[PDB]
């Protein structure tokens, strides 16, 4: 289920956050905009940048805390006002949110490990609600 999920992720993150991050990435080339420093950089080149595994496992290191204190995939609501107070996080709006979820949930789909896809979907969708609540466009 969800909370083992959390589990298998945090057992491997670097590995998974630099996948996920990826999958996002090239399913979305728009995405980059937000990077300007990923632009004609290749998956492998990528995984050789330092602000890209650091960034990308900390993405995730935060994302696994607000999952593990969400009741039945819905966030905190502290948890929802942290990302969208973030200097990092003005100027994205709900749609950047919601697409990394659309790749997070196909990536889970498409790698035969026993991930609850369906809950993932939820969380995401729940999260881009509170991210609103909070005052995120």
């Amino acid at each position: 289920g969800f909370k083992q999920d959390i589990a298998t992720l945090r057992g491997d993150l670097r590995t998974y956050a630099q996948d996920i991050f990826l999958a996002f990435l090239n399913k979305y080339p728009d995405e980059k905009r937000n990077f300007k420093n990923y632009v004609g950089k290749s998956d492998q080149e990528l995984k050789s940048m330092a602000k890209f595994g650091d960034h990308t496992e900390k993405v995730f290191n935060l994302m696994m805390e607000v999952a593990d204190r969400a009741t039945d995939c819905v966030p905190l609501a502290s948890d929802a006002s942290t990302l969208v107070q973030m200097k990092q996080h003005s100027g994205l709006t709900t749609g950047n949110f919601e697409k990394l979820f659309v790749a997070l949930v196909e990536y889970m789909r498409a790698s035969g490990q026993s991930f609850d896809s369906q809950s993932w979907d939820r969380f995401g969708k729940n999260l881009v609600s509170a991210l609103s609540s909070a005052g995120m466009k």
